[PDB]
Formats: C-alpha cells, structure tokens, sequence
C-alpha cells in the first residue's frame, strides 16, 4: 500500500472543499464550508492499492493552522481556480510560485484544475487555462464537483504525475 499526499489549493469560493468531498464521499458540498480539514481514502488505481491523504487547504484570504505543513508534506498538488472567478484563475500563479517555494523545488507534481465546469457562463476561457499549464509543464484539467465530471480525472492523474516524479 502506497500512500499519496496530495493537496487542494486555490482561492476562496473556488471549489477546494467541493472537489475533496466529491472524490472522498461522492456527494456534493452544496454549501458546506469546513473551516480545512484532511481526508484519508483507501482505493485502487492502476492495480495498485494507494492510501490516498486528501489536505483541503484554506485560501489565503482566511485563517489556516495547517496550510503550510499540509504544503510542505504534500507529493503533488491540485491548483484549483473556477471558470468563473477570474481573480482565482490570476491567483494561481501566486499558489504555483509558494508550492515551489515549500517544497524548495521547480519540479513538483502538479495539476492546474478549472472548476465549476458545469455552468452556463463563463469568464476563464480553457484556452487561456491550457496555455498557462503548457507554459508551466503540467496538465490543465476541467472539473465539476457538482457533477463529479473529471474530478476522478484530476485527481488521479495528479497520483499518476506522482508516480513519474
Ligand atoms: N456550480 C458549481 N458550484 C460549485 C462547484 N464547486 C463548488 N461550488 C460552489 O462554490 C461554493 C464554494 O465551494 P467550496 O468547496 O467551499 O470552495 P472553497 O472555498 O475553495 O473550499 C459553494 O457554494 C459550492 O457549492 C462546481 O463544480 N459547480
Ligand atoms: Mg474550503
């Protein structure tokens, strides 16, 4: 049994708790705002048996007791925006710079996560998003946690980014 730390960051209101909750407990966090919490789930993943820790991080716009040790013991990341949340979306570059810095390395496994894909409208378009991955070397993957659309996608494939690392 493998274990992977993986963590969810990102501004506020973005999906962080949403995403965690729909792979952890396949239901949908219709407004339930935990306040950071760490999830632990035991599954299968390409005939491997994997203990996988989730760290839902807090946006630094609110109080956290635990964001920077859950960044510094995470393997690989989730950097979370919301299709329609433009500052979220220019927020992660600041996420990305201070994974790296944590983890005191340019090459952490990463995934960049456009969330709340199921909406109507909205103001971050996916080709902007899959330049900015491209040009930092990492998946960019589109996500709902209301509809449970590519959460599984996001996560696991940050745990195959791991394996490679
Ligand atoms: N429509 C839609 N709403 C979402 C999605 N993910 C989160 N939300 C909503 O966005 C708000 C904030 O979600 P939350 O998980 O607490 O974001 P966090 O602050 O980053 O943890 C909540 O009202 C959620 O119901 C999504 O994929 N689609
Ligand atoms: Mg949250």
């Amino acid at each position: 049994m493998t274990e992977y730390k993986l963590v969810v960051v990102g501004a506020g209101d973005v999906g962080k708790s949403a995403l965690t909750i729909q792979l952890i407990q396949n239901h949908f966090v219709d407004e339930y705002d935990p306040t950071e919490d760490s999830y632990r789930k035991q599954v299968v993943i390409d005939g491997e048996t994997c203990l996988l820790d989730i760290l839902d991080t807090a946006g630094q716009e609110e109080y956290s007791a635990m964001r920077d040790q859950y960044m510094r013991t995470g393997e690989g990341f989730l950097c979370v925006f919301a299709i329609n949340n433009t500052k979220s979306f220019e927020d992660i570059h600041q996420y990305r710079e201070q994974i790296k810095r944590v983890k005191d390395s340019d090459d952490v496994p990463m995934v960049l996560v456009g969330n709340k894909c199921d909406l109507a409208a909205r103001t971050v378009e996916s080709r902007q998003a899959q330049d900015l991955a491209r040009s930092y070397g990492i998946p960019y993957i589109e996500t709902s946690a209301k509809t449970r659309q590519g959460v599984e996608d996001a996560f696991y494939t940050l745990v195959r980014e791991i394996r490679q690392h």
